[PDB]
């Protein structure tokens, strides 16, 4: 019978966040939304203590949580069991983009509204995917290692060092992030750009890439839709995952699909870790069939023993692994965007106007409100 | 009174090169030019033993060297002293691009011709410079470290993690590589692109970037020439070096010029290591004033104790250092290009037609033949 609770789970930044106000996505700085939440008579409970269910600080504040705020880089998994003891939950907001860590179906069954700050990090992840591509293709790991450990073995680096130019790049998903990856690839003079999704790209999108290809490289018709998944990964040197975890996309990048790729190919996954068969990825990196890079993991924070943390090609420890901890969507520039985004969503809710941006809505009124989840 | 000698100094790749025929830039594979050299009655002496002067295999074969072939990634320093005991030297060819390791003035005084495979690696280095930018700005080092050493400290990565978008990129040199860096930056939505050289860019080059800016980002007039060097580095978040080591460019990026940059700026140098004051770079990285990345060093191979091998920002060992061993110009795709390039230069010379590509000529007939050196 207390005040209504806003329960927010973010990662902790300690003294770093206390001295860097731009680290808004931290428990310390609370996205800057404390004044607003208290202006409207709500109790703001912010915590980084999100696991051991059901003993966490997060779990213990579920019974009076009206609004739940999470963040994908350090995500409180809002499962059916947890939704079942949050009886007055009305709204879930993701501080960022990516809401697979909710049980969206159980939330619909309760009429729960689910919002994201769609578009706050689309450019940031696209930069991360391009960086990953460049790091793997050009063998930055061994090139940096040679400089770090005092030697000068040019041939060890160059033996696995390829240009981006004249490679074939394929993307599973040409949405906001996927398409933005294609855009930044054009000036690298690819041999061909492939894409695979359930609907064909718009025309002016195909025309924009072809126009860019013509201006930069004098090449035309560089983009092409492949409709068979095995056919897409067979033709490509580099495949990026830029689609969502939507149930039948569970584990789609499995042992068989990896086997259909050329030996020495590259897999980038800044989308969702669970799109892959995680051990099949590790097997294929450690065998040298592929190199792998990305920042999303199947379980976050990732276990110490997670096989992706020690994957490498046979050539050496610094060959073929460009993993990072989940950071692309939470650069300082991105954090400013989605902190302001969470503030606008809460303002609309508190003022009881609910004039949300429609692209921000993931679930509402008991139904999905987007193709990005299901 | 033996046959005339072709003296070639390349790096060694051992069993790697013996099993990878694409490693043409190695002693093992000899650029594929042995048949041609012997077809014309020449003795091909290939060696990776290039230092201790005057005792090296390289030095000991100078007295009968007619053609000298070097490579910048592992360069035999053809100094005045060494030219003085190569009395029948006629031609020096660089297996790649970058000929600062010759004494070009002493070669002119002898009428020595000096050739490069201009353009063989322009795209490869531009990819390396962009990769370096992305690695430093986005804090890949700590992001990769966190994943490697079993932890999950999101805030440590994000505290120094910025987007490429809305940053100001400045290039010292808008030649083939510099301009190609600008081209690949456009789709990253920069705030502004600056450049600094002795002559203004052509018009259709300015128009190509502005056209690309308009198509991708809806922005116009994105390129701008700055004429004061301190003024260029004051305004920029990222400055790339893409000009040559031409005597008064010796040590230009010194303590003072670094001090004029904003704290937390970035310096990329895929050009020549000696463009910088090397210890001033180390001082400014270790103090955190800048981050630094690149693959060229003042002395190659770099000493074990070279300060750039252990530079890092105060935040940690994996902050602010993106050094690699000199590899960008020697990717497998690049090696195929400049091995064929060295073959054409030798064909023209052996057939005594000398129909060299004019862009390949660095010195000839006692004079410089390019603005890229002097
Ligand atoms: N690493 C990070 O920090 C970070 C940050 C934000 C987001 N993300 C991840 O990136 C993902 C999407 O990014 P976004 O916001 O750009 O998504 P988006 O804008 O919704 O675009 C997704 C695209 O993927 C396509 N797609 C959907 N299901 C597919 C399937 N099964 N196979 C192939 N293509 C499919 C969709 O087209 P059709 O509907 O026509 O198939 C759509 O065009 C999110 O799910 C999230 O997991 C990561
Ligand atoms: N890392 C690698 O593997 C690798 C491979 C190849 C080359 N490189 C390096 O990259 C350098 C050049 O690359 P490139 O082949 O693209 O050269 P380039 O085509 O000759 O272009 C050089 C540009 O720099 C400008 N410039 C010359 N001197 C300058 C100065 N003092 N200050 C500012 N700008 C100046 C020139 O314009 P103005 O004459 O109008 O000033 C010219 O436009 C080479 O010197 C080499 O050291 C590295």
């Amino acid at each position: 019978m207390g005040k209504p609770k806003v329960l927010m789970a973010l990662y902790s930044g300690g003294k770093l966040a206390k001295e860097e106000p731009r680290l808004l996505g931290t428990v310390e700085n609370e996205l800057g939304i404390r004044k607003l939440v208290e202006e409207h008579g709500y109790e703001l409970v912010t915590t980084a203590d999100k696991d051991p269910f059901p003993s966490s600080t997060f779990d213990k504040n579920l019974p009076d949580a009206e609004i739940i705020i999470t963040t994908p880089f350090f995500p409180a998994y809002v499962t059916k069991e947890r939704i079942a003891k949050a009886p007055k939950l009305k709204l879930c907001v993701t501080a960022g983009v990516g809401s697979d860590h909710y049980d969206l179906n159980a939330l619909n069954e309760r009429g729960i509204a689910v919002l994201e700050v769609t578009g706050s990090n689309v450019q940031s992840v696209a930069e991360h995917a391009i960086m990953t591509m460049l790091i793997l293709l050009r063998n930055y790991g061994e090139g940096h290692a040679q400089a770090t450990q005092g030697t000068w073995d040019i041939a060890a680096v160059a033996r696995d060092e390829f240009d981006m130019e004249d490679r074939v790049f394929a993307t599973i998903g040409a949405g906001r992030i996927g398409y933005r990856i294609l855009e930044r690839l054009i000036a690298f003079n690819p041999k061909k750009l492939l894409y695979y999704q359930r609907n064909p790209l718009p025309e002016e999108a195909i025309n924009k890439l072809n126009a860019a290809s013509k201006l930069f490289n004098g090449v035309d018709n560089i983009i092409e839709r492949v409709e068979n998944l095995e056919d897409l990964v067979s033709q490509a040197d580099v495949v990026t995952l830029n689609c969502p975890l939507y149930e039948k996309s569970k584990g789609m990048f499995n042992k068989e699909l990896i086997s259909k790729m050329k030996k020495g190919s590259y897999v980038i996954n800044t989308a969702r870790g669970a799109l892959t068969d995680p051990q099949a990825i590790a097997d294929a990196v450690n065998s040298g069939h592929i190199a792998y890079g990305g920042d999303v993991w199947p379980v976050q924070p990732a276990p110490k023993d997670m096989p992706w943390r020690t994957m490498h090609n046979p050539y050496g420890k610094d060959y073929g692994n460009a993993m990072t901890v989940h950071v692309s969507g939470t650069s300082l520039d991105a954090q400013a965007r989605y902190a302001n985004g969470v503030k606008q969503i809460l303002t609309e809710y508190f003022d009881k106007t609910y004039k949300y941006r429609p692209q921000d809505v993931i679930c509402i009124d008991g139904h999905y409100a987007t193709t990005s989840y299901g």
